[PDB]
């Protein structure tokens, strides 16, 4: 009951990075071995850091935008000693270019994996919308 | 690559039955603890297998009209001992109600966890399509 | 934290009572003086029970197509010592007309009230698709 | 017959602090622990403080247009000496990009709680349009 | 305030003597300098009692399915003390041809005057749709 | 029977004032304790002055365009001494938006009081086109 | 005066030919050299005018079916002394093909010339929808 | 036969008057009194001349455009020594906002009076298009 | 150079073959490994016999309708001896299910090896059009 | 033996060419007078290496802007022992001009002959879009 | 089987005159009574020459720079011993006017003449694809 | 001058027997190694009498509804002893699917040779419009 906590905390600190678009944290907690599946994509299986890099260095560095991320009803299932999966439902907020504020949801996954007592990811799925949102 | 293989090789079994409509190979297979992503949810964290007994008795009772599916690809990491999670995509071949071809893509991923003596499913994440054709 | 269980046991036997259409039962737990927003009064505040006692004679009467009913996430305030409100998404499975399934989904809310050592229903807000399936 | 009307005055109080675009006198009548379904959540349950401090930052207080709140036929019931519930309808009028007038409908649902000597509110429904009119 | 609670109680009474098709009971309350508008009319304002004859022997004599009326939030002006006028909505539910429940709302004004120590109606004003159910 | 017209020649004043976009004439001629009903409201019972300020200070006080007013068979009942009622039919042409002429019709409804002497408007019901211009 | 009242009597009597339904009256009202228009007739301007004999075999064919009909607002005027022009609108109530009640319009004009015995007509156009606007 | 005639001519005179808009002779053809069915009113029996004056006055200010007309098939007849009939259909050649040739279509009815030795006209019927057409 | 013609051949027996649908002669020429890029695939290479096997066994077998085709300029290379490659544009005729004419384009690769003295067929790219008949 | 990874040195040194403007390595590959697929010609069968040298020396050889290019599970057969063909898809990361990254995907063929030991790639084939982006 | 290809190469360098100045050649070595019809004429007879020019002259004004063509598949005849026609299919690669790169596909025809053994074009039409909307 | 004239004539042969849909007259005149373009062949070089007869059996074997050919501006060349071109002007006149004649414009271009004594087509280029009327 104590691990959940720390799973989710842990969580907590990915989207955190990835929406500051700090490339060296997303790259400290991901295992090289990362396999996604994003929007952006097209819906074709993707391995590696390689893809998602290019992101960090032209679409993030305009991340200067208000917007706001929430997270619903975390659910993890533990499974082993060094293993755990979680799941959750997203919801942000941001402003369009209307100057409206504007709401988008997404259900997500990950599987973790400790090698030498460390978190580290070892998959995703993204359903709905992509990550990124629209306007 | 003896493990990497029995994976797909339940994971092909789990597939049959759910198609030819058995409720007892789905059941065991799958755990008390599952949980699901999916279009049928409407976008919720379904869990149990309540929910998915509605279908079985119902609908997929009927495997009449012509089906042939088809695994592209799969990607199988082995966490631990017993655990592992298997990504792929899957292509539908079916006949629409104005009798012609179709194919319909989806993409799906599960975590598999055997506590003691048998490998058991305990999450799930369709993206796009459906379980099933849209006949 | 028992008294948030008996409320979730109670809003669970008043849905399983009306889904039944026994009006019989459905008298006991409400209160006379009975408020609430539903799509069929069309945005109007009806009191009382004269209002839906219409159904239960003609629709509800005739529920017995298969469906299913699920309870997603309630939420539960405690107020005082004999009274209490509740919150919770709800999910609907029926088959239309068309002998293919569908779901649809509506939050509603509920207030409770402990006078006379049992509770009473005195209000209820239903958004989205009406209470009654769409078959 | 007193305690009747201070509920009807408090509610017409939080809805002025509201339009008037201010957090502040918001945050001193809304219990932390408030839960509310809105439009703006996409049918999901909210809960906290924090998802509405973003409105009041961005959209409520930017232009203050012209526009007019209207309440009609409140209802309230008296639960215990510490609770109460107050369903009310709520009309607004507002001047579209056009040019031209327009009119609004929606109803909603309160519940309040007077711990130490304060009433304070912990429950909010609105069905229809959201809190915030469509401009 | 004694006079207001009579004039609501006439008032049902008379909804319910058409309802019934009894033309005596309309007759005798009903002044015979009558004038109405309702979309019977296309939009002319009609004028005496026997127009509205036509529809007590061949429009009521045919339609018998079950239907209940509602009536909300009465208003009543006293303007004299033998001259009275009120206003109020009226929800009505009916079955449709398709064996299903609907309902249609209508808005309503009459005027009465009270020669001869009875009151009696003299105008009547039925906004919306028809005072009678479309099915 | 004259006084079957000077109600005639207040009605045509009352009309003249609320197109020419001055207010104080219509506070004058409208009781405090006014009723209405008109599409504006959206099928719900107003009541009070302050609804049709909010008209007055921005359209109809700006209404600066050619338009057309006519009153078609008026008919008028007199009941007691400073009580009557009286029905009419309206026909308005107005130049429109794109600078052409067109035509509406609507039919209305008043009921007049009269006390310490002056005649005054406590009820008003109205169909078809909305009460104020459609310009 | 008195001789306005005679020709709406003979109007009335033309009414009573007319639900009698027989074209040779028709004929003995008109003057041999009538004129007659409508652009269902394509604009074809003669005496016999069958595009009226179109209507009247469309409206008189329901006589085998009861009907009921009224009139409003007539307007005479006296040419000289020895002539006469009458006008009206036109109500008939009639019971569909399917059974329901109906209602129908039709604004008239009549010139009647004075000779006792003999009156005849040198006009008609019925306009409007003499038979159905748009069904 | 010289009477015929002269009916012709003021009918002409009539029309040019609408398109030159010389209301003051338009007014002396036409007698104060003149009543008409047309569609600019929606099925009323419209008095005076006043409901066609704003097709004078605000419409020709800016509806000017090289217009002519073309009248076909006239047919009249004689009543008495000063009264008669005259039916035509009316053709009106202009090309409007679009580049399809055009050319509108009138018919219409005249019923005459002469007291003192005048002419003048005291009812009018017409169909299609109005006394003005846009441009 | 005889080479570059009896590959044409075999391709041309080949398109025969697929058409008139015999499922012997289609499996003897294509090699067991065979790959195919065609819109059929979503753009998703598949490996194998058995994806496209269905149409045989549910479309094709039933159809019985005729077909033609059209082949235009047709370029072969020659590598090693027991290797080659053609590139051509194709158009093609038939008959649909209603009868009509129906002429189909394609622009179509194909990859040829000869082991065991036998031409075999071991790649596949095609464009535009689905392969099989529209009928 | 070593195919796959001799493809990889091969197929990225023709890949990393074909992002850059020189024509030295593709027409060393190339074979002169050979035809290829590409949208460029519309199905045209462009002709010899000269079509891509005029492009790639004059316009093409533009400013570089942030691109990346992908490929997905490559498969190769191996023909004789101086053949191979080669199938893959090819999904391309870039910028487009309104400053929001882009994917596109697209499929390829490629038949590979060692003429002298040399490697050549005598075919070229590209489906769903071009060699290159649009952006 | 010499004849047949010096046609091309007297084409070949015919068409490479139109970019330079030997388009005069061009309309020198042609008849002066050289004669075509173009898609877009309807009915403007031309001298063959100019209206291709024409053409050339369109891309030249947004082009204004350097330019490759190819010929693909030629067909030449071979009529008597001084005469003989020609069939090819033309592309055109150019820089547009905003910078991109560009194809164009054009079909032509040509007849020769050998009168005083010199080659003379007499009849040229080309052929394009310009439908009228948004080019 | 006389070798003008056949030409002419032969055309107008060859033009009528295709309206008559008579294929086997058709295929006397045209040379079998006929070359020809054509909207149908969507722009390629089509050869022989293959493609050409599908047209004389589905489509020009209905060519029944009234059609009206012209032949405008017609110009020949006389090359050598035994050929000659032919260039016009066609227009097309038919019953479109709304009931209306529709004109239509197609220009050619044709070279005839003249061995075995009989003259014959060896080229056909048509621009513009298809060859079949579009009834």
């Amino acid at each position: 009951k104590a691990r959940k906590q720390e799973i989710i905390k842990t969580t907590e600190q990915l989207i955190e990075a990835v929406n500051n678009g700090d490339f060296e944290a997303y790259a400290k907690i991901c295992d090289p071995g990362l396999t996604s599946f994003e929007p952006e994509a097209l819906g074709n299986l993707v391995e590696g850091m390689d893809f998602h890099r290019f992101y960090f260095e032209n679409l993030l560095a305009k991340n200067s935008k208000p917007i706001h991320t929430t997270i619903l009803n975390p659910h993890v299932h533990v499974i082993g000693e060094d293993a755990a999966c979680i799941a959750y439902i997203r919801l942000t907020q941001y402003i369009d270019g209307q100057g409206r504020p504007r709401t988008s949801q997404s259900e997500e996954t990950r599987v973790w994996h400790r090698p030498d007592g460390k978190w580290q990811n070892v998959h995703f799925h993204c359903s709905g919308a992509p990550v990124a949102p629209l306007q």
